[PDB]
DNA sequence: AAAAAA
């Protein structure tokens, strides 16, 4: 478990934040080479194999990465730009995200931006998007969203992890309660 | 900061 949370949670600062630090080029839609990264890794974790990183994929709860043969990446998170292919969620009614309370006069004036990542993220679920939420403080509110809202004005929602959703922004009109 | 830990 602890071994596990902190190689993987180096994974995601490399695949989705400074791949650069490392010497390691994603191609465009943000895949490196699987022994690139497994070389990364045991700059800090020498104890690091092929075998192990693998395991962290297979496990991931949320569906965090994504290996094509001997290429991995993120699914989401980025803070570069990638060229994703996901599938269009074309089903979902609600989306779900959660967020600091001290943040709301902001989205309720601005809706959901980005930030620091090139998309927002938002959830089919809501115990996922409440505990998303918590990772920034401890007074967390519930946004249910109206995904047709977002159709309409042409923001499509792509299916990026087993709950986890992107789009590009949530305008306010589109954020229909705060719990 | 699933954005390492010092
Ligand atoms: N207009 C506005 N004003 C002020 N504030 C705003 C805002 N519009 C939005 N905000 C808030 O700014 C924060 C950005 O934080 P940021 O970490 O970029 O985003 P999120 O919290 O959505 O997390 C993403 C992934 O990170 C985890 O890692 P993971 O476990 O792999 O997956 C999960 C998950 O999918 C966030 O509080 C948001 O409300």
């Amino acid at each position: 478990k602890p071994e596990r949370k902190r190689v993987s949670k180096l994974m995601a600062y490399i695949l989705r934040h400074s791949p650069e630090e490392f010497g390691l080029r994603p191609d465009v839609e943000g895949f490196v080479s699987l022994n690139e990264l497994v070389n990364a890794l045991k700059t800090v974790y020498p104890e690091v194999t092929e075998e192990f990183v693998r395991e962290i994929v297979e496990n991931d709860p949320k569906g965090r990465y994504e290996i094509r043969g001997d290429r991995i990446r993120a699914r989401y998170g980025h803070s570069f730009p990638v060229s994703l292919d996901h599938e269009e969620d074309t089903e979902s009614r609600f989306l779900y995200h959660g967020t600091p309370r001290r943040n709301l006069p902001s989205i309720l004036k601005e809706g959901l931006k980005p930030m620091k990542r090139q998309y927002v993220h938002v959830s089919t679920d809501k115990i996922e998007a409440l505990e998303t939420g918590r990772r920034h403080g401890r007074e967390v509110v519930l946004l249910v969203i109206d995904a047709e809202c977002l159709r309409k004005r042409g923001f499509k929602i792509y299916k990026a992890g087993k709950n986890v959703r992107i789009v590009e922004r949530v305008p306010p009109d589109c954020i229909t309660l705060a719990v």
